[PDB]
């Protein structure tokens, strides 16, 4: 009667994030989830059923509590679809690319059949689309660009500052974020003056802006992160510029012709038309006085 499937997430804030577990090696206010760094299906077994059992050998370094907003949706889809599962941290840390004869990141793990669904503000692409199933989208958003108060000024994506840009202006993204993809296909000169600036990882973005003086002048992600980074900044001195541009949604991805999937979205469906979503949004998105 009860489904049990296995979730591969994406450490990306305030989508998922982990804090360590506790003292009893639970998670209270989260899930427990494993970090192995492993893309590998027959390593994830061993280590679940090791989990599972009455003789627990996982190395307590990969144990952690993911919580956050696709947690909380998570969750509320193995209530109505009445499944429970493991869950994961995709190995690689990226939501996936063609590179060298392979899927890499979450589609990767979909497509090898090592994960049945994968959950986390995984941007919606044809590349991508191709290959794996998508959900609707249970986010919609855009790209953005976060720079410091009383910096770097930007009209948006079309700004002159950014297409010819001034000696030692350093903007920058994630390595293979949807920014990136975005630029790569849209202004190539863009995408090769970035290559300089750009980082290995979201914080590092945030923390080289946050920096004084700032390492980083500019900092291209989805808004929804950028906007949360802003929302939590202590002393407001981060902000986002510019109108919207590169349309942008979130689903859940599946291996291709996934039997869940319409059910997925269906109540994906139901979720936003029945105030669900925007629970979910007050809930992460809370507003704290400077």
């Amino acid at each position: 009667n009860k489904l049990h499937l296995r979730v591969v997430t994406l450490i990306e804030h305030p989508f998922v994030f982990t804090r360590e577990v506790d003292d009893e090696g639970l998670c209270p206010a989260g899930q427990l989830c494993l970090d192995p760094m492993t893309n590998d299906s027959s390593m994830l077994d061993r280590l679940f059923s090791s989990l599972h059992s009455s003789n627990d050998t996982v190395p307590i370094k990969f144990k952690k509590c993911c919580y956050g907003y696709c947690i909380d949706l998570l969750e509320q889809l193995a209530e109505d679809m009445n499944f429970d599962f493991d869950l994961y941290i995709v190995g690689d840390g990226k939501y996936g690319a063609w590179k060298n004869g392979h899927w890499t990141g979450l589609v990767g793990d979909l497509l090898s059949g090592t994960a049945n669904m994968a959950v986390t503000s995984f941007s919606i692409n044809t590349a991508r689309s191709q290959v794996i199933d998508f959900t609707s989208p249970f986010f919609s958003t855009s790209l953005g660009i976060l720079v410091r108060t009383r910096g770097t000024e930007l009209s948006g994506i079309h700004d002159p500052k950014l297409h010819h840009p001034s000696q030692g202006f350093r903007f920058g993204t994630v390595r293979e974020s949807s920014a990136e993809d975005y630029v790569r296909q849209s202004f190539p000169e863009m995408h090769e003056y970035m290559r300089r600036y750009n980082v290995p990882a979201t914080p590092d973005g945030v923390q080289y802006l946050k920096n004084d003086p700032e390492k980083l002048d500019a900092f291209i992600m989805d808004k929804a992160l950028l906007d949360y980074e802003v929302s939590i900044d202590a002393d407001c001195k981060l902000l986002t510029v510019g109108k919207p541009f590169a349309i942008e949604g979130y689903g859940i991805g599946l291996p291709p012709n996934s039997p869940l999937t319409s059910n997925i979205s269906e109540l994906i469906s139901q979720y936003k038309s029945h105030g669900f979503m925007d629970v979910l949004h007050d809930k992460w998105y809370k507003v704290v006085p400077c």
